[PDB]
């Protein structure tokens, strides 16, 4: 019997809606993740059954029917690097099979995940936990990781925001080429000849829809502009509240009457499918949250992922000995670019910014996704001097690169520092010889990291760049992020193992 | 690893399933949508695009060789009844295995499909088909199929339009749960009991969302009107083009450059959902089916359905011995009842019709839809008796009962009769003894149906009601209605094999 994974709200019905309401369980993700001991559908009947007899109590019914999610002691001294370096094989997953009905999903090969209550792969994070896993020597691990995403790319049409059934129904931002080329550096071009239909096939769920949508409208991921221009967007294909985060969505979308609660649900995915859950960057109101729009705005960061999928869907085309299949690649990423210095730059700030499909206009904020312009190589040289100028005075902070500089009371948004946009923003930087500006990110946000693993012993999601669910540890991009910067600020000769307290 | 059910065809093959299809290289849309790919369809849009790249490309032979299209003499001399129960093996499938990559979807027992191009099990004309199985003893068809159906809801959560990939966003009108009764009618109660579950776990597909919608918003199958009161709608899950309709589909929107077409793709899949694709009845400009707006009209068919969905879950509740169950079961129905009452009477006209979303208002057109809520027994007495005037005035023709008095050129509208509606129609009215109207649209259809058995040798999926894709042959419910017409219209102890020439 072939499998048709069903999120756990469909799958338990209201019993789900239940459990998650009555907070049995401090975290939404918890029941989101338990594994059913019996087929759902007799467990629903069971339960209705139950609540109309006597004494019910659902506590007692949820630990009968259902099995929940289940401490690392490092030597000790160990530096910020040796750290790092030997928390792998406890982030590590193995995981070929799951119970029949688990939200998690079956992966071939093991992964790493990120750390805390994650207890997935993620799409996005894997590539900065990959280059970390790379620059240490583990390549087994790349491969397999590699191996991973092209599986679920053959088995579901694309690679799922995570391998659990209630991340089916979205992506993440693009990386998997970026992870191709990635292990390229190891296995020479037989890696992009290994995964190049895999790639196709990726690019092909992107853009899914394109040659029948007339311009001025959009459908799924994809736009098109007025005159013709073809760009992505984050979607989520489904419109009801997230399992992982149920009652925090049904409270969000209660809290404005004035849109239907199905469009809120779609937006909120959608930001989830961005990474960037959540941020005065998607909002109509900085400070609330239910009048998010994420479908309705063209990312910057998206777009630039789409460009550099296609420069490397050429490259890979040229190594399979198919020229004129490269050519055509490229023709695409020349309009991409062209798509995203028209539509994706701000004249009047200076920077890049999003594409707002209501207004028609580009957006005014600026956000460190202005950077990915850069980091892919699809930015003017002018422009990128100028992202380096409005870099320095807008974004850069003393504990790290700013996510925005609007302090909404969401995550991605000021004061907090991610990871993955310090090298985003570092690698982009460098691409245009502004070395110190991405110097200035890489040591401020390394003596950020350094100053909580001296403290705490850690390494955490997330940092606060005003000085140098709860926080989560672990912590998969926050890890090989770290690793990459610490060689980058140290000379190659004379490595650095902690971040030198003076520069 | 347990296997995936595949994506629907256009996005498993991505582009190329969308330039077999505008090509028109077969002349029925389905065609295509039922190919089965020779090997994985990431591999074959892989060479598709590599080929494209050279010169010479054939895109006939390339379908050719990568997918495999799908694939009687009785003894002379038999009657109308003969024929028709000769012919179940012949529509009879057995499809325990399918490829990997095949739209057709396995089920575990045999089950019988409607004729021609319908090569797959569909959900409400299997219950005219089954009352024809059941009616000529074949009790282990009909049990397969009751199996089949619940084996759907297991797998999927739903049952979908038929055993297709691209129907798995969809379902149709209910009728598992009287499928389930019409088991019972041979069981007696353990029929009930085995299936209770899984028409609980239909039910919670229907009304999926309902415990947080608010008053006056809609989400998917369900709506919640300004003072509660709630309903289902039709709904499918994708707002693309179908996949078995697909040239048509983008056309018809092109047509409507005043709506995202993403809307207009969703308003035809819920109309195929409805059964009714299409009708007058959804459409705002009757020769324009780019106005129809489906997901905004509240169906009197399908809340008649749902009514007699939980008169029957409470039955089923009350056979295990769950009495409080049944007893909320029964207020449910109660309350869907008053719904029905309501907001689908239209008491200016004197008959019930659907109610609509966008003007708030019950809507004016007669269709054979009205009879519906007779032949579930929730309409008053003298509703009834106002239908049967209505039916006799405006439906009642000589070959039949017209599915609407409206000639759109559409195939559920004037002049075409539908088996379902007239045996719907029949029933209801007997229901509340109007038993001359009954007996004339069985008289009437029934000699339609024996006019082109004497002139053809078979029996079609629809008749011109004016006078006793190309038309299909078979035809699933066309057969059943007719041995249940059969017997009603003949004295027991006189059967007929042939309608009789003089009544
Ligand atoms: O802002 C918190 C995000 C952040 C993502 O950007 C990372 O991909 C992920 C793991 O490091 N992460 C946690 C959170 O996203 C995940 O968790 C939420 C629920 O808390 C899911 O709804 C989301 O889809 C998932 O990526
Ligand atoms: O009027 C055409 C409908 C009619 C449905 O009411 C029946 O269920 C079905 C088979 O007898 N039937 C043919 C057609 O619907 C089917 O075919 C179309 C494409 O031609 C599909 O889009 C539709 O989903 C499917 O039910």
């Amino acid at each position: 019997t072939p499998v048709t994974p069903q999120p756990p709200d469909i799958l338990l019905g209201p019993l789900f809606n239940d459990v998650q309401n009555a907070k049995l369980f401090p975290d939404q993700k918890t029941f989101a993740d338990a594994v059913p001991n019996s087929d759902p559908l007799m467990i629903l009947a069971d339960y209705r059954m139950q609540q109309n007899q006597s004494g019910f109590d659902l506590r007692h019914f949820v630990n009968v029917n259902f099995t929940l999610p289940k401490k690392y002691v490092p030597p000790e001294g160990q530096s910020l690097r040796e750290h790092i370096d030997g928390l792998w094989p406890v982030l590590t997953r193995s995981t070929e099979n799951t119970e029949k009905w688990d939200s998690l999903l079956p992966l071939p090969e093991p992964y790493v995940v990120p750390g805390g209550r994650f207890r997935e792969v993620y799409y996005w994070d894997s590539y900065f936990t990959m280059l970390g896993l790379a620059e240490s020597g583990h390549w087994d691990k790349v491969a397999d990781m590699v191996a991973n995403f092209a599986h679920e790319i053959d088995t579901y049409g694309h690679i799922p925001n995570g391998n659990r059934s209630y991340y089916l129904s979205r992506s993440q931002p693009p990386f998997f080429a970026l992870m191709v080329e990635l292990l390229a550096q190891h296995e020479g071009d037989a890696a992009l000849k290994q995964y190049l239909p895999q790639m196709q096939k990726e690019y092909a769920y992107w853009m899914d829809g394109v040659e029948n949508l007339q311009a001025g409208q959009q459908e799924k991921r994809v736009v098109k502009l007025q005159d013709g221009t073809l760009l992505n967007r984050y979607w989520d294909d489904r419109d009801t509240p997230r399992p992982e985060s149920w009652v925090e969505d049904i409270a969000t979308a209660k809290s404005n009457p004035n849109r239907p609660a199905t469009e809120i649900y779609r937006d909120l995915r959608s930001a989830a499918a961005s990474g960037w859950d959540f941020s005065s960057r998607w909002m109509d109101n900085p400070q609330q949250l239910n009048t998010l729009r994420t479908t309705s705005i063209v990312p910057v960061d998206l777009n630039s992922l789409m460009f550099k999928m296609e420069k490397i869907l050429a490259r890979a085309s040229k190594a399979a000995g198919d020229n004129a299949m490269a050519n055509q690649y490229e023709t695409l990423a020349n309009a991409r670019q062209k798509g995203i210095e028209k539509y994706l730059w701000n004249d009047q700030q200076g920077w890049y910014a999003d594409y707002d499909l209501k207004s028609h206009k580009v957006r005014n904020q600026l956000t460190a996704a202005a950077l990915f312009p850069l980091y892919v190589n699809a930015a003017a040289k002018d422009r990128a001097n100028k992202m380096a100028t409005a870099t320095k005075t807008h974004l850069l902070q003393p504990g790290g690169l700013n996510t925005t500089s609007v302090k909404s009371g969401q995550q991605w948004d000021a004061p907090n520092g991610w990871a993955p946009l310090q090298w985003v923003a570092t690698e982009g930087l460098q691409n245009y010889g502004q070395k110190e500006v991405a110097m200035d990110i890489s040591w401020h946000f390394l003596t950020n990291v350094q100053h909580t693993y001296d403290r705490e012993k850690k390494l955490v999601e997330k940092y606060d760049v005003s000085t140098t669910y709860p926080l989560q540890d672990g912590f998969g991009w926050t890890n090989g992020v770290t690793l990459k910067m610490l060689d980058l600020i140290c000379p190659k000769e004379q490595p650095c193992d902690n971040v030198p307290a003076t520069r």
